[PDB]
């Protein structure tokens, strides 16, 4: 149908629907309201005056044209091609359920800790701190965890914050640190110096979090997505082979 | 000159050499290692490929093809119509200069402080601390600040940090606070306290910067790029302007 006409010729709604469809993003120019589909209209003609007006400046002889042109007509081919190839490829449910199954030791959220420590250079101040604590428990045992930390802790980087480290898994710090911390009871601290590179540590768990299993329903559609693009890769570069193969091709 | 044959049918230099002059960036192919220049050979040849295979399916029949090639050929049309545009827009020095003077008091570098502070909620809090870092100064003053911070200081915000604030501009707090701080010499603390909504601070100041005035020759290429984009949107609509009127349009 026509929605304007310019210099005599009608212009359908149409076209002015397929040069923003790209756009509109699937929602159908006929639903916009009056006053935008009357916009889109204006900015189509004025794309339409510019088109007159290059081909009146014989813009399509120029080279920046016919050259990029030239580009746009053989990329658009192949992309249309490996399109068509896109469309023939789909990932039966067995496939993805079974590459879950093979990988299902994977698919899990490892297990955390959240602490707190003190940082001294030597055996005996650990211990004596961690008898200052001896015998408190819960919130008590933390503010004066805190404290002492605050107090006398040697760590740059967490005696300023009560000796705060936050949430943390096993790939994050070394072995005897986390050895100690992941043995603990919630709420306790160790009631022996932990000793490392760094010195001597008396270290207090606040929580933990246990190994966790990711659920098949939570991954499948990321795993179909990844065995898709891959059998997609597969099929390309087959087909890349089949046509490559089948040329007689010769390097000068 | 001819770099291979495929089929019989000559490849030349210039064809791949044009076909990865976007990728190139302004290198160009003759001066890869032979390695390179094979690879890109190669990838040619397969592009060639898959473009004589899709004719074969009759690809260029495909509305997918048909319809994204009628886009991309007027899409091209109105980007070197505007190109052309683009290449009449020219800002003389006398304009980037101009622009620069005429703003000149907006292309500086605000005054900023680094300063710690304690906060309490009784003037006569504030002026113990006072009293108790009296006749100290330098880096003596600086380590008992942030001691009393840490032991007095009820800003949860930096109260662990001995005070510390950071560099900040006169925008960034409230003015009461601001003004003091701007007001100290380096290295000194407010010998009264300062009265705001959160209560009665004591400020240290560590440094300070003075306003600084950014030259013409910082900022003169960003300038004339941003009167250059100006001067073509300017350009551009006039044109769009020109070519609407011209035009005898009707709206149904």
């Amino acid at each position: 149908a026509t929605v304007a006409t310019v210099n005599g010729k009608s212009i359908s709604d149409t076209e002015v629907s397929e040069f923003f469809a790209p756009m509109l993003r699937g929602q159908d120019f006929k639903t916009l309201p009056d006053n935008q589909k009357k916009a889109l209209i204006q900015q189509y003609i004025m794309q339409d005056l510019i088109l007159q007006d290059a081909k009146k400046q014989n813009l399509e002889k120029d080279p920046l044209y016919t050259k990029e042109l030239d580009r746009a007509k053989d990329a658009i081919l192949v992309n249309v091609y490996q399109e068509k190839i896109l469309n023939t490829i789909k990932i039966d449910a067995a496939k993805v359920k079974a590459f879950y199954d093979q990988n299902k030791d994977k698919y899990v959220k490892p297990a955390r800790v959240q602490a707190k420590h003190i940082l001294v250079a030597t055996e005996k101040e650990a211990k004596d701190i961690i008898n200052e604590l001896k015998g408190l428990k819960g919130k008590e045992l933390d503010a004066k965890f805190s404290e002492l930390a605050k107090e006398k802790s040697i760590d740059p980087g967490s005696k300023n914050q009560g000796g705060e480290l936050g949430w943390f898994d096993q790939s994050t710090m070394v072995k005897p640190f986390t050895d100690a911390a992941f043995a603990l009871k919630n709420g306790t601290i160790t009631t022996t110096p932990v000793k490392t590179n760094f010195g001597y540590h008396v270290i207090l768990k606040e929580n933990s979090q246990a190994k966790g299993q990711i659920k098949f329903d939570e991954v499948k559609q990321g795993i179909e997505n990844g065995l898709k693009f891959e059998e997609f890769k597969k099929v390309i570069n087959q087909k890349g082979q089949d046509l490559l193969n089948s040329a007689k091709v010769e390097y000068k």
